[PDB]
């Protein structure tokens, strides 16, 4: 049993030019890339990814800051939606855990380079936002005899 | 003082190749290079192996598993053994602590890349198995000064 | 907010030759260098850098083992006393955890590589022991906006 999480790098990812690091992360684990687009996010499609924060008085800056150049991603393996969060670290780069992307890459939680779906429902919600069901593609991972059980 | 430990790459870690990227993390801390030998695992050595799990259930497999090319390392350094364990991380690579071998490379503990003697008893024990004493090379490493206290 | 702390590598990570990889790990998470300098230490500015020390048994073999080059560094950034120090990891190797300099790096605290201040009140008396006004370098990093908050 694998899943899939919706991953998404952030302007600064982009701007800092980090965008290979990020992705290499991810492959050393042996998790099968299903997705990936460029994009550049605008205001209206934030306002459904940040859905949760409606009305929040910090969410118009959110959106400012989110509102550029992104790289959409979906992985996929085995609990891979709770372990990309793990791999990212805490929302706060000072609080995560050294060797996460964000303690290594990052100090301040507005500028912290990725997002991570945060449940199964997220990451339906999030795949289904920022890709067409077709933009998902299938294939086998070569290496699976020695990635998975 | 210095201990030994026996350290065996497993064949997803040949399969994978990454044996070089392994053996940089442990020689990054100046441990020493004491024995090394490329060989394939058979069953009857790998059930001397692991003689902790005789009559287990899951000793079959495991060793099916593990019945492929491995990489037999001996590493020389300050509480090498237990800091070994501490850098391949659990069992379970989705408990593994960021920054360790099996956090980094690993979805599965029946995939998990690396063994790594448990004490001092099954150091011995290993290293006697899988080498010679005549394959173990004694040398100093020329930063010894810089390395140690 | 940035703040500014005093960062030095000691003479075995000069003679390890890891002084390059150092600063990368800084400069990865937007740590902008505001001051360096190669010197060799002396017994006279070492034992006011280590005045804390004064008068206790391990003081002169703590002294002797500094006593010779090390990189003067200033770093500042959001939290980067507290955050280097995390960084650093614990004084003994063995105790630091995975992803820190000294686990990936070290094996004995008498060679931990990196000495970094532990306090406000330390970065400030640190900075000025080891630097003069003049050479403390104030510019901004381009990418400002996509590092801070």
């Amino acid at each position: 049993h694998v899943e899939q999480t919706y991953l998404m790098i952030k302007p600064d990812g982009i701007q800092r030019q980090v965008v290979g690091e990020i992705i290499s992360r991810f492959e050393k684990r042996g998790y099968r890339i299903a997705a990936m687009k460029l994009t550049i996010a605008t205001p209206a499609i934030l306002e459904e990814h940040y859905a949760e924060h409606k009305g929040k008085p910090f969410l118009p800056g959110l959106i400012e800051k989110m509102t550029g150049p992104v790289l959409c991603m979906v992985f996929e393996g085995v609990d891979v939606i709770a372990q990309a969060r793990k791999m990212m670290g805490s929302t706060r780069p000072g609080e995560a855990a050294p060797g996460t992307i964000r303690a290594d890459f990052c100090q301040q939680a507005g500028r912290n380079l990725i997002h991570g779906s945060d449940s199964a429902e997220s990451a339906k919600r999030e795949i289904s936002l920022w890709f067409k069901p077709e933009e998902i593609q299938s294939y086998k991972l070569a290496l699976s005899d020695y990635i998975f059980e």
